[PDB]
């Protein structure tokens, strides 16, 4: 298809940078594309310029404040509050090395759950603040490891503009077998002050993300993850990412096994009937990391509704991460993805609107 824009935003033969993440903020107009590094946090901002329609990227930078001592971060998960204006980076932070802890206890937890905050327009962040406690609560002892993310974070369209982060744990259900990974949501009415952790949909479920979506009469949130089966797995909720609905194998959309891949999943306002449409990327060989494909759902979240993908790019593809960036040159909407290709030897910038990837659409 044709696109505004293809350029390397991160580069290692050593496959130093992996775990794509990208927020977009429409006042500035600008967007923060984050990756790890081979372990920190890095981010290069991008200004849309207007008049040449082109994202131009700034220097890379270490995100100093996403760190504990002692700790390699990962997982870089932002997200712009719209009420307030104040940016999140959400992220993981495991000891960069055995701990005395681990040394007796193979499976004890010791991944921590932590975030940083910018006012500033991610100028600048805020001392890292470790959420563990007050997000997991009495359930850390449970699981061996957990994540969230990768990529962009949920703001719902709800009163109070809660905040919905996608995540999966690794539950140590049985000492004998190898923990079990299950994806579910923290949700927080609050803007962060407090948070609630959601129930797990279908067990064998990894990296998701979420999207809400107008369906039937209300609004809901739609949970996509990646699963170790042919085909991705599917949930929705009614009430905020707390409980999910009956997980669903989502055959339109072929994950490759054995081990898939994560993928990621925005809502757009309809370019016409469903007040919100679906745009996903993921690759779409059936058992290789390659091919990255867009895919649309013009009747969200329903399974069935989910299009045959266009191809973004040929060869080896692995995450991607989406956004949304307003309205684009041609009038229709504008979408930026990051994603890894050539064998993870870089994390690639696609800039690209609906009608040169849906001409059939217009
Ligand atoms: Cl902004």
């Amino acid at each position: 298809l044709p696109v505004l824009q293809k350029e390397s935003v991160f580069q290692s033969g050593a496959h130093a940078y992996r775990i794509p993440a990208l927020l977009y903020l429409p006042g500035q107009q600008s967007l923060l594309a984050f990756a790890e590094q081979r372990e920190l946090i890095v981010l290069r901002r991008g200004d849309y310029d207007a008049p040449t329609h082109q994202v131009q990227w700034q220097a890379q930078e270490v995100v100093a404040q996403a760190r504990l001592d002692g700790h390699r971060s990962m997982n870089p998960c932002p997200l712009y509050d719209a009420q307030t204006g104040t940016l999140f980076l959400f992220f993981i932070a495991i000891p960069g090395q055995v701990t005395q802890e681990q040394q007796l206890q193979t499976r004890a937890n010791v991944t921590r759950l932590c975030q940083v905050t910018s006012t500033d327009h991610g100028r600048t962040w805020s001392s890292p603040r470790d959420l563990t406690d007050a997000a997991i609560g009495p359930a850390y002892r449970e699981w061996s490891t957990f994540a969230v993310g990768p990529g962009h974070c949920l703001q719902l369209n709800d009163r109070a503009r809660s905040l919905v982060v996608p995540a999966y744990a690794y539950r140590k259900l049985h000492p004998i077998q190898r923990p079990i990974p299950s994806a579910f949501c923290f949700l927080s009415h609050d803007h962060g002050r407090t948070w609630a952790r959601g129930h797990f949909v279908a067990q064998d479920t990894l990296e998701c993300q979420v999207a809400e979506v107008e369906t039937g009469e209300q609004r809901v949130v739609t949970l996509n993850a990646r699963s170790h089966l042919r085909a991705r797995v599917q949930a929705q909720s009614t009430n905020d990412g707390l409980d999910f609905q009956e997980s669903q194998l989502v055959k339109k959309l072929v994950e490759p096994p054995p081990q898939g891949c994560q993928g990621s999943v925005i809502s757009f306002p309809s370019p016409r009937s469903p007040a919100q449409w679906l745009l996903y990327t993921h690759p779409t060989h059936s058992w290789q990391r390659a091919d990255l494909g867009a895919y649309l759902n013009p009747r969200p979240p329903a399974p069935e509704a989910w299009s045959e993908p266009v191809l973004l790019a040929k060869g080896s593809c692995a995450y991607s991460d989406l956004q949304s960036m307003g309205t684009g040159p041609d009038g229709s909407p504008l979408f930026g993805c990051l994603y890894e290709a050539n064998d993870y030897e870089e994390i690639v910038f696609l800039m690209f609107t609906l009608k040169q990837a849906f001409p059939a659409e217009y």
